[PDB]
DNA sequence: CTATGAGTGGCCCCTGTGGAGAGAAGCCTGTCCTGGA
DNA sequence: GGGGCCACTCATAG
RNA sequence: CAGGACAGGCUUCUCUCCACAGGUUUUAGAGCUAGAAAUAGCAAGUUAAAAUAAGGCUAGUCCGUUAUCAACUUGAAAAAGUGGCACCGAGUCGGUGCUU
């Protein structure tokens, strides 16, 4: 007997509740065979459970990482281009200059040359540092000096500018409103440049040097004043780097805001601080040359600086003068945003098409790459296809034929009522055409009043007319027609249908391209039809937007019997006056058949693909995929006998997918047979049912709430479509044996944390490069654990290197995953493991589960940390009492019910002791947090006289201790409780390892104690 | 007497801005139209 | 939020 | 009942590409005086290079944190197969009966 059964769903962002109920709303239970080497061969379990899992994440951070990687690569490539250009002359004076530059980061031991990067000697380095303390001094020198400078300094300055080229936010080259914008640019410069009157072509360097001089004088005055007046804090401010004083501001991690906050109260006390106070108010005190306010610098300033430097220095180095165009290109070149990555097809994010196959350089970009076809594919690859014509691209928003369609379709169902008319009448084709010609071609917008005055009364001589269908004014407008009438000024050309193709082509050309030159190039085919001024003004007009329909749909196909296009039908359709929607579904015409032929019998959509094809967060994609997997697994459990019904814009997608997978058989009339019906509901009804019948939901006690919500969803839906039931549900809610499963997942992402810590002496430092000793250069810390593997072997230990049989878990970082998978044995031996027993290697992902004595459970969080693996079960009556006490002062309802609930809360106050005792018993038995538990016990008797509502609310805080997963710290009234972290994983090495199905119904237990038995 | 492990408590986590485009979703109003019952 | 690491404290086995 | 379309307005979210500004680490930027040293005092502090997930080969001005992944068997992978039910009670499930 295939028992009638249904499956309900309660889908959340991280939670997917499932439950199967019979016609009596009862969840049955079955005995499941257990595989493995353990004595427990079969466990009976209830057909209810849920899956908790990590939230899905969007690739936005990954996209930022990719963009940053491209930024770094292209900046380095610019450096390489400059270095190659400078290479030829560099060899004559200093061949090791570029050799010194690349290897400066190395220690003196690792340097193959002298440690000084600039000159390779100390005396000249000191002289250079003395003459030009900052790079801005060198920049101002080069901008102002006419003298021939060393090429090394020139290269350094140019590389500095190139590496910090600045923003391209202002285009071009830098009446009354025009003078106003010039003054705005002057204000921008004054923000950038603080030297207003100096005769210089590079005011930015002057501004930086003036800032440095102010910093010097301010520091001198401040040190003098502090020494004179507050000697005790001298060493604190100026020597103690750990504080937010000057030492921390410059040498430590203290920033500008921190420095100002630290120094303001101190400056409030000494003499002569008025200027210092104002400077702090203007944020001009001791300003660094590298802040976050330099981001407003136009790249045109850097271009001018380069141009001036080259202008001054071209007289002595002819190769600089002859390569000035290339250097200016390197500084100025920006990859067009419509082109894309310069890949040879092998990059999944590349769309560029090449004219030739040479190496792309900033000097030969355009001639090698078809920017026209590049933008053509760029726009096209991101547009959509018509649903009725899957193989056709959509027309632009402002297509003239599209406007014709819109105007005619809006005018189609216009009903007019005049004197003597018993019923409203439709507009004839002649009437509609006359209306369009008289008003729409003359008015950018047409209202009801305008129509009544201009056509009904002036033309058809109807003194009184009633208009229906549109309230105020007609939405469709021939705005593009008005613009083309304004520009072309040839109404006969515009109204000639022989020009329809040309007009549509021009509109598409205007829509596709944003660059003026390409638009002019493509439209030059029509230069013989229009004058020069029209061509110029056409080069100026632009539009945006894309519609939903293609040219083929409206004017491409024709009816077999009549041959009228959709435009023809909308112009006049007889007395039927069928609009677009009516026309495309009428059986009397062949348009529907044309759409069906256009509809391609598509391949069975991959479940991975279709979920990846819906619009939404990837998190809901993961949730839906897991839910479908759960559905399939549950069906497979029941002998593949399909259920009756399912109760659940994600909902409709779930419904369609479930119907597609379940209902696949077609009847004698080729109609899909729906043996399973999808039932759609929302949370409001179920919450109302809960509040009506005291089935209260608490989201802090345990995770049984998800499964209970799914169970209620199914019950309510089945009852809706279709005493004892209340009691059955109550028994269901109190059932402790509930399948709670955390999805095991192999961790991905970054190799380690992003903080680069200073050098130390420990084995945990991770080298940033292959040839870089961590103790010499520091590196990363806290690598991310990929998963764990069980190893039973012998390891040499102690001074004597005595091999000792061991049984331990080694943490695999994500970075070394490939090396481990390539050859596990060699990778283990590289770590010193010997006599590896490969047959016993078990791969354990994160959240691996372990069974210990008395049912105590732990989840493998990482290599050396565990998580609580047990769930707190509480009786229903206590949950109801806690709910009533929690909302005791927030009751919203009839006063009688509120007073009854208050009396019930007062009567059973003694439940508090039972709750505390049960929590303490659970803690002692499975949690082992004796100190924190005793703290809680002391706190309970401390505040036993407190108001009941606060007591219950702070007890709700206590369930944080029994929460599954990572332990967390929480506060109880005035008592703070810290988190209990289990740092020892040795005990689970002899525990019971269980592997469960994604629903946990199928399971396999492996006893780790038996493995590696001596 | 030194090295090994076995808890305990405490602190640490890269951030900020611009431009271009395309798409989707929801809500509201009006005109509506098609499939079924 | 949640795991890792540092510094500190203490028992241990050789 | 659902769907679909046009227009207008509002809001929210998703994806791709082009950019800019910093920070971090390490090194360089002669520390001096008196004192054997511990140490005390003095002087100075704004800048510079490289890397910024280890790297790979398809050697490109490309790719490397999205997505996906219980266990066994087959399959390179993709993909496929692998485990009884009925009744009674319930503290992490247990008990009863039948076939296999």
């Amino acid at each position: 007997m295939d028992k009638k059964y249904s499956i309900g769903l309660d889908i959340g962002t991280n939670s997917v509740g499932w439950a199967v109920i019979t016609d009596e709303y009862k969840v049955p239970s079955k005995k499941f065979k257990v595989l493995g080497n353990t004595d427990r061969h079969s466990i009976k379990k209830n057909l209810i459970g849920a899956l908790l899992f990590d939230s899905g994440e969007t690739a936005e951070a990954t996209r930022l990482k990719r963009t940053a990687r491209r930024r770094y690569t292209r900046r380095k490539n610019r450096i390489c281009y400059l270095q190659e250009i400078f290479s030829n002359e560099m060899a004559k004076v200093d061949d090791s200059f570029f050799h010194r530059l690349e290897e400066s980061f190395l220690v003196e031991e690792d340097k193959k040359h002298e440690r000084h990067p600039i000159f390779g000697n100390i005396v000249d380095e000191v002289a250079y540092h003395e003459k030009y303390p900052t790079i801005y001094h060198l920049r101002k020198k080069l901008v102002d000096s006419t003298d021939k400078a060393d090429l090394r300094l020139i290269y350094l300055a140019l590389a500095h500018m190139i590496k910090f080229r600045g923003h391209f936010l202002i285009e071009g080259d830098l009446d009354l409103f025009l003078a106003a914008k010039n003054l705005s640019d002057a204000i921008l410069l004054s923000d950038i440049l603080r030297v207003n009157t100096e005769i210089t072509k590079a005011p930015l360097s002057a501004s930086m040097i003036k800032r440095y001089d102010e910093h010097h004088q301010d520091l001198t005055l401040l040190k003098a004043l502090v020494r004179q007046q507050l000697p005790e804090k001298y060493k604190e401010i100026f020597f103690d780097q750990s504080k937010n004083g000057y030492a921390g501001y410059i040498d430590g991690g203290a920033s500008q805001e921190e420095f100002y906050k630290f120094i303001k109260p101190i400056l409030e006390k000494m003499d002569g601080t008025e200027e210092l106070l104002v400077k702090l108010n203007r944020e001009d005190l001791l300003r660094k040359q590298r802040t976050f306010d330099n981001g407003s610098i136009p790249h045109q300033i850097h271009l001018g600086e380069l141009h001036a430097i080259l202008r001054r220095q071209e007289d002595f180095y002819p190769f600089l003068k002859d390569n000035r165009e290339k250097i200016e290109k390197i500084l100025t070149f920006r990859i067009p945003y419509y082109v894309g990555p310069l890949a040879r097809g092998n990059s999944r994010f590349a769309w560029m098409t090449r004219k030739s196959e040479e190496t792309i350089t900033p000097w030969n970009f355009e001639e090698v790459v078809d920017k026209g076809a590049s933008a053509q594919s760029f726009i096209e690859r991101m547009t959509n296809f018509d649903k009725n014509l899957p193989n056709e691209k959509v027309l632009p928003k402002h297509s003239l034929l599209y406007e014709y369609f819109t105007v005619y379709n809006e005018l189609t169902k216009v009903k007019y009522v005049t004197e003597g008319m018993r019923k409203p009448a439709f507009l004839s084709g002649e009437q509609k055409k006359a209306i369009v010609d008289l008003l729409f071609k003359t008015n950018r917008k047409v209202t009801v009043k305008q129509l009544k005055e201009d056509y009904f009364k002036k033309i058809e001589c109807f003194d009184s007319v009633e208009i229906s269908g549109v309230e105020d004014r007609f939405n469709a407008s021939l705005g593009t027609y008005h613009d083309l009438l304004k520009i072309i000024k040839d109404k006969d050309f515009l109204d000639n249908e022989e020009n329809e193709d040309i007009l549509e082509d021009i509109v598409l050309t205007l829509t596709l391209f944003e660059d003026r030159e390409m638009i002019e190039e493509r439209l030059k085919t029509y230069a013989h039809l229009f004058d020069d001024k029209v061509m110029k003004q056409l080069k100026r007009r632009r539009y945006t937007g894309w519609g939903r329909l293609s040219r083929k749909l409206i004017n491409g196909i024709r009816d077999k019997q009549s041959g009228k296009t959709i435009l023809d039908f909308l112009k006049s359709d007889g007395f039927a006056n069928r609009n677009f929607m009516q026309l495309i579904h009428d059986d009397s015409l062949t348009f529907k058949e044309d759409i069906q032929k256009a509809q391609v019998s598509g391949q069975g959509d991959s479940l991975h693909e279709h979920i990846a094809n819906l619009a939404g967060s990837p998190a809901i994609k993961k949730g839906i995929l897991q839910t479908v997997k759960v559905v399939d697994e549950l069906v497979k459990v029941m002998g593949r006998h399909k259920p009756e019904n399912i109760v659940i814009q994600i909902t409709k997608h779930v419904a369609q997918i479930l119907d597609s997978r379940m209902n696949t058989k077609y009847d004698e009339n080729d109609k899909l047979i729906r043996e399973v019906k999808v039932i759609t509901l929302k949370s409001k009804l179920v919450s109302d049912f809960r509040k009506d019948f005291q089935f209260y939901k608490v989201r802090e006690i345990n995770n049984y709430h998800h499964a209970h919500d799914a169970y209620l969803n199914a019950v309510v839906g089945t009852a809706l479509i279709k005493g004892r039931d209340f009691a059955t549900v109550r028994k269901v809610l109190s059932m402790p044996q509930v399948n709670i499963v955390k999805k095991t997942e192999v961790q991905t992402g970054g190799f380690s944390k992003e903080s680069i810590l200073p050098k130390r002496n420990s084995d945990k430092l991770i080298a940033r490069k292959k040839d870089w000793d961590p103790k010499k250069y520091g590196g990363f810390d806290s690598p991310t654990v990929a998963y764990s593997v069980l190893v039973v072997a012998k390891v040499e230990k102690g001074k004597s290197k005595k091999l000792k049989s061991v049984k331990e878990l080694l943490g695999i970082t994500i970075m070394e995953r490939s090396s481990f998978e390539k050859n596990p044995i060699d990778f283990l031996e590289a770590k010193g493991y010997k006599e590896v027993k490969k047959d016993l290697i078990i791969k354990l992902p994160k959240y691996s589960l372990f069974e210990l004595e008395n049912g105590r459970k732990r989840m493998l969080a990482s290599a050396g940390e565990l998580q609580k693996g047990n769930e707190l079960a509480l009786p229903s009556k206590y949950v109801n009492f806690l709910y009533l006490a929690s909302h005791y002062e927030k009751l919203k309802g009839s006063p009688e019910d509120n007073e009854q609930k208050q009396l019930f809360v007062e009567q059973h106050k003694h439940y508090l002791d039972e709750i505390i005792e049960q929590i303490s018993e659970f803690s002692k038995r499975v949690i082992l947090a004796d100190a924190n538990l005793d703290k809680v016990l002391s706190a309970y008797n401390k505040h036993r006289d407190k108001p009941i509502r606060e007591q219950a609310e702070n007890i709700i805080h206590l369930f944080t201790l029994t929460n599954l997963g990572a332990p967390a710290a929480f506060k109880y009234f005035d008592t703070t409780i810290d988190r209990k972290r289990y740092t020892s994983t040795k005990e689970v090495l002899d525990a019971t390892l269980i592997h469960q199905s994604i629903t946990g119904l199928y399971e396999t237990r492996i006893d780790l104690s038996q493995l590696g038995g001596d």
